[PDB]
């Protein structure tokens, strides 16, 4: 059949895409930049994530379609429109890298969170790997390309002139550079450091978690200890266990209620250590009303934060692991044109399916944003009913 059909199938896919592409990802950085509750370093990241989508947009998609003619071109212009997509998916690896690195320092040290991880240094980083990957997806045109081995007779049917080649990605970009440095070096590894930082994140928080159910539980446990202890020493005991993690759950209103209940443990060892044992278990009773009134609420909040770090780390894993999805497919067909040249390559319908699956990954970001974190959601709402 005529190549033009189904190169207007592709093209027109491709259009859509790009569209869509561009006009979800300016709604993302319309809405950091309009709502103040959505300026943190983390959606500096996110905006230079849409930063390189709205950029597949506008450029790598109107390349790849160039690049599918297989039009005369000198070889250097050629590979350079075949390698820019490269540039923009690196981009995309580093800002996702810096997404998972930023939750597991807010989950992990979160008191040094804010004077470790600023605006100023956040910039600077995004700056550097904007650079980094211009470094990485240019590389075939420091001279690791195929352009001085031209297919002169794809050359020569096509009219070319001369020093021109056949524009084709295949023909330009050598595999062995998509496949060991691309594809395993500068994608696999950060994708499997990725999920390994997210795994840290899970288990720290469900570390942590752990360790509030149990600090509460053993608050609780050693006021029974009190309550049914016979003597004076048992009562010490328990206190003394109690006195130690008052002050390790302690590093306003909180800061009041851990005031009052390490002074309620203290007046309460006081007596214990004085052999007054049934004033001693009547001073311990006072800690209930603390415990009800204050150290109940911090223990509510304190979880509610933590639920809240696991759905944003949960919501900015499925966008790395979407980024995952939409990439391997034409990743994993390079792998099978590199390491069986006996098996026959895999067929242009399939090719151009690949193609425009990773294309798609620049249209999705947008709505896991919407559907997963209010915040955007409420922004989007309001940029789009104004
Ligand atoms: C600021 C942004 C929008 C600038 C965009 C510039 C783009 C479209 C330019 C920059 C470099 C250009 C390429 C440089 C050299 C060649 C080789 C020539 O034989 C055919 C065209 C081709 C392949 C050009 C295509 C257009 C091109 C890719
Ligand atoms: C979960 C997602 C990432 C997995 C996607 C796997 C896809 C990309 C795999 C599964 C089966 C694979 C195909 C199996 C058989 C062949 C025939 C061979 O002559 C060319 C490669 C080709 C055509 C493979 C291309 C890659 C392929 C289509
Ligand atoms: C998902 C993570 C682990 C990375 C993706 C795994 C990749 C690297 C794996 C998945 C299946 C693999 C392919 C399966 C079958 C073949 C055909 C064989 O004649 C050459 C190797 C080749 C082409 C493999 C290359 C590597 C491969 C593409
Ligand atoms: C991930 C970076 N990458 C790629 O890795 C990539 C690619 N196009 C091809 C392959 C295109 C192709 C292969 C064979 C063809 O004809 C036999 C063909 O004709 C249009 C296109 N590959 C391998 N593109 C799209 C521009 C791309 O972005
Ligand atoms: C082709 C990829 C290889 C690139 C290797 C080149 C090395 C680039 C070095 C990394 C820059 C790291 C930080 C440099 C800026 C200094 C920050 C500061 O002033 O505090
Ligand atoms: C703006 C949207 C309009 C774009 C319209 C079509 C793009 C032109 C496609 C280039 C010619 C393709 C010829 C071919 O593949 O055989
Ligand atoms: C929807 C996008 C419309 C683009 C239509 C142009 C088809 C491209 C072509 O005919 O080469
Ligand atoms: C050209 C690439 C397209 C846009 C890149 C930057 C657009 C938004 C940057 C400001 C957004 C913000 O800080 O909230
Ligand atoms: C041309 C390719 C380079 C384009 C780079 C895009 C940078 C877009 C803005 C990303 C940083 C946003 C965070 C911030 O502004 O503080
Ligand atoms: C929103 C996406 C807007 C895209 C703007 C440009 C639309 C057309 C895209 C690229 C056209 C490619 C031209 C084809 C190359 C020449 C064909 C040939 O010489 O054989
Ligand atoms: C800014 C818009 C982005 C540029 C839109 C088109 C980019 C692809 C450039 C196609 C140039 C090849 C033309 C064919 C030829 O040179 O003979
Ligand atoms: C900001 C975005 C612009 C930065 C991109 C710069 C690309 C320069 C690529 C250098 C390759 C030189 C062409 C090879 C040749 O002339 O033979
Ligand atoms: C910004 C644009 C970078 C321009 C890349 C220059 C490509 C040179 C093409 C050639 O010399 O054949
Ligand atoms: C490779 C790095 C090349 C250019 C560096 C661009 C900006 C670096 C300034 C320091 C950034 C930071 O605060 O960490
Ligand atoms: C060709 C190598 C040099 C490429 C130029 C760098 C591209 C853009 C650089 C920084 C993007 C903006 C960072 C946001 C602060
Ligand atoms: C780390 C990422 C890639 C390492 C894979 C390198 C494999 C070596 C190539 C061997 C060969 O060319 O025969
Ligand atoms: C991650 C590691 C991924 C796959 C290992 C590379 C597969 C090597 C296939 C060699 C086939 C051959 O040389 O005949
Ligand atoms: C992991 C690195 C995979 C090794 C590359 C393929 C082995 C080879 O063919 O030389
Ligand atoms: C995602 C993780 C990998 C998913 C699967 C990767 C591809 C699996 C298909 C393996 C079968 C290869 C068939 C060889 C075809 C042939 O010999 O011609
Ligand atoms: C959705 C469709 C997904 C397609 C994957 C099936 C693999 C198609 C393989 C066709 C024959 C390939 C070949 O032998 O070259
Ligand atoms: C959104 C996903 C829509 C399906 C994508 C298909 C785009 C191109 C696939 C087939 C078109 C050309 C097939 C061929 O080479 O004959
Ligand atoms: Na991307």
């Amino acid at each position: 059949a005529p190549p033009i059909m189904g190169s207007s199938v592709y093209i027109t896919v491709e259009l859509a895409i790009a569209v869509l592409a561009i006009l979800g990802n300016v709604l993302v950085c319309w809405a950091v930049w309009l709502n103040s509750n959505l300026q943190n370093v983390t959606n500096y990241f996110v905006v230079s994530l849409a930063a390189a989508d709205i950029l597949v947009g506008v450029l790598a998609i109107p390349f790849a379609i160039t690049i599918s003619t297989g039009f005369c071109a000198a070889c250097h212009g050629c590979l350079f429109i075949a390698c820019f997509v490269l540039v923009l998916a690196q981009s995309s690896i580093f800002s996702l890298l810096a997404i998972a690195i930023d939750r597991y320092i807010a989950i992990a040290i979160p008191l040094r969170y804010n004077g470790l991880v600023t605006g100023t240094r956040a910039a600077g980083i995004i700056a550097i790997c904007w650079v980094l990957s211009f470094a990485i997806g240019l590389t075939p045109m420091l001279g690791w390309n195929n352009c001085g081995q031209p297919k002169e007779g794809k050359a020569h049917s096509q009219g070319c002139g001369e020093g021109q080649v056949a524009c084709l990605f295949e023909d330009v970009v050598p595999m062995n550079y998509m496949v060991y440095f691309n594809f395993f070096a500068c994608v696999l590894v950060p994708l499997l450091l990725m999920l390994g930082v997210y795994l840290r994140i899970f288990a720290a928080a469900r570390r942590q978690l752990a360790d509030l159910e149990d600090n509460w539980e053993t608050l609780n446990d050693n006021l029974k200890v009190i309550e049914k202890a016979d003597n004076a020493a048992q009562v010490k005991d328990a206190l003394t266990k109690m006195r130690a993690a008052a002050l390790d759950a302690q590093k306003k209103d909180f800061r009041h209620g851990f005031d009052i209940l390490v002074g309620q443990i203290d007046d309460a060892l006081k007596l214990a250590n004085e052999g007054k044992v049934k004033e001693a278990q009547a001073a311990a009773e006072q800690l209930k009303t603390t415990r009800n009134a204050y150290i109940q609420k911090y223990l509510e909040r304190a979880r509610s934060t933590l639920q809240k770090e696991v759905h944003a780390a949960k919501s900015a894993a499925i966008i790395a692991g979407l980024f995952a999805l939409c990439w391997l497919p034409l990743h994993i067909i390079n792998c099978f044109t590199f390491f069986c040249p006996d098996c026959s390559h895999a067929p242009l319908w399939l090719m151009y399916l690949a193609i425009v699956l990773s294309h798609t990954n620049s249209v999705v970001n947008p709505f896991i944003y919407a559907y997963r974190i209010r915040e955007f959601r409420q922004t989007f709402r309001k940029i789009i009913r104004s």
